[PDB]
């Protein structure tokens, strides 16, 4: 549905160097274009590109923590149930969705027991994963979700593919 | 120049997914009205394997990886889907529970329906922590929860006052 | 008007190496990308082509029976009037239909003769031609159309191009 | 590397035929509703020459090879138009007739219309059989039939009992 | 607004050797295709260059009256009232239009003044401008714009963009 | 073969305007409705500079030559505009005034328009003839008028018998 790929991204680390397309050639054996090495921009073939350093060289901020990789932008959403504890908070996430519930009690009584109580919410299946975004608070019952943010809005729909290796599942803007 | 290649790769972006027409229309350019589809083609100029189930073809397993991974700013856990696509396909991390649920369409005739499902289920509260724990299929159906087994620690594991309450939360160590 | 092309059948010669393109490098001349060379997949050229055996590699089950080339599918198309001896029918070929003509006479009467007849056929621009199908029979009066199939649905529409010579003619599906 | 080039043909797939955009529309990808045109431009990537017309372009007569071509498996006659597009060309193989008619609109008026047409007709028993000769036209109009002179081989030829009479069905040989 | 580029005039100058393509990379380099340098037809890049020659080799009939350039069509506009000397005549050019206005008296009189004149104009956003095109007279009061010809229907507007530097300014057919 | 390179300038024909999808469409095939549009993306098989405005963009002022430029063929004079897009711009040519004229919306609100105009103006008769001299602007709204300064040579100058009045006419020469 939703034409998206990460254009920039993948452009930058072809470029920082005394040719854009070396770091291609170089990187998918050496100068041997009729055997196939590709002169990249616009006639480009696999991301084979197995020698480490091009999929470090975008983002060493993404760490290397796993491998290939080629990396992400990264962003927060906030789940900022304004009361409680972080004891109140509980939290889920799912696919295309992110949900928090804030449960808390005000008050016993005599008869009973005050509920106050919150749902907090967003679906935004090009922003927040189950994966790519982890997640973090405040004392206030605020509950962050934050990170390598998510970047793809696929045809198929369930699209949480990053094993800590970001791309190719950085194939779309933020949207 | 000094002589090197790479190949065997070069079949992929062909038809790393099935090679439909709206697969290429998601990933070739940018989202606007007059934008064309430039969809699949023996004349597109690359074929481009940068989309994000076409790196996670070779992946396949995405290494399968179930364990140690452990300790770390990296427990992993593979729950496995023997065969199913990602949209048969759906993960869900709830407090102490990470499953994935499976549900394909084997067969269909006359008025008769044939689903099939997996469902790989957890409970594993001092392992799992769906605020630092974070979920990644492969193509072929293999999730793989990764990250930290350590942020809350708590038995629900839901205690998360982890910005200021910091003896007790880790009290409850990388167990 | 039909979009139609022989895409896999193009790919398929081009693979069967140490590389996807030096088959046409080696084929076009030897290394020499700057005075034109083309790394094939999706940026091409003239099939000049004219080193012989590339013409002979991806179906030597064609022959050679002619040159230039590139070879075909193959498939029949059945006649079968289920009567008579096969002196009775009669066959002609025409462009985008295949005909026959079953011709008996049952019995011989004081009165004069009794006709017993068939018309059969097909319409079928895309898979029959007076041309790249020959034929043969069997003796029930069965007529049957054979061999390397058309593959040709041209915009133009009289396609029957193919001297023994079988792509470009190769350009459509079975359809 | 050891360093060889052809170049001379490169012209030819920029226009093969007079480059339409409803032509490379016809070859270019796979015949779903959102596979876009690619339909022409000094951006397509290749110009490619794989299309029906386009390879029997430089072979123009193609070869326009009109016997001797003898007794075997290929036994060959040209009919020639001297020039007419396929389209204006209609090839017919009846029993013991080979014909191919032409008819061109040669020009156009008022309410008057200038039709030009080519005839060239035969009558060959002997040496055509509509089972097994089979009719190749030319870009230029120039239709060869070719194939074995010998299936069927009686006088109209239709004696057709070949696949089970053999002494006199080939008591007219290949002759 | 108006589909339109001079793709003749562009293939033109890389085609007159024994390479369609060395007059690119011999002119945005030589022979470092890894490096950039592009096949040309249709993958192609900046028109970078600057070796002065190209520039010059498709109309040295455009005097290389100022550098990049690459060169014109010709032509004129004939402004011919029909009347009077040329002192009658004033001219003024303006973007997309140009115009001219006679301005006699015929005769004087007792009582005033016999004024006879005209306005002649064509409003030719792709063929005249005030800039590429320069102009000329006969002593009929005929006013004629003429030279190396508008090319340009730019989706801006205003395009008179030629500072005798006639590309890329002939971007368009004579429309 | 012999090894020489320039890359820096491949940046711009990506984003030489903004990169609208209706640019492209202008500038990539032909004006047929079955035509398509290869209208930005990457995928598109070159990134082509080509079009007006986009060589216009490295000259930026256009060289921004006021003067001398002088008594030959080639007099030219520069109307700055010192930052407006070319449709903002709009030059007029008319006897002894050449004017350019800038009109800009800076901003816009409620019920409010803040338009900004540049008018850079002259009267120049000896120096301009609208005959002959020739108005140029670049992407920054920079003007050059430039030709001979000598067709006409009067006071309005409109004197313009130049044709046949040949004294006269050159009696006020390229002064």
């Amino acid at each position: 549905m939703d034409i998206a790929i990460h254009h920039p991204w993948i452009r930058r680390p072809f470029f920082p160097f005394h040719s854009p397309s070396r770091l291609f050639d170089q990187f998918f054996g050496e100068h041997l274009l009729e055997s196939d090495l590709f002169p990249t921009s616009t006639s480009l073939s696999p991301f084979y590109l197995r020698p480490p350093s091009f999929l470090r060289a975008p983002s060493w901020f993404d760490t290397g923590l796993s491998e290939m990789r080629l990396e992400k932008d990264r962003f927060s959403v906030n789940l900022d149930v304004k009361h409680f504890s972080p004891e109140e908070l509980k939290v889920k996430v799912l696919g295309d969705v992110i949900e928090v519930h804030g449960k808390h009690e005000e008050r016993q009584d005599e008869h009973g027991f005050i509920s106050r109580e919150f749902h907090r919410k967003y679906r935004i299946p090009a922003d927040v994963d189950p994966l790519t975004i982890t997640s973090s608070l405040s004392s206030d019952g605020v509950l962050t979700v934050n990170g390598p943010r998510k970047q793809v809005s696929g045809p198929e729909r369930t699209i949480p593919i990053t094993r800590e290796e970001k791309p190719a599942v950085t194939a779309a803007p933020k949207k």
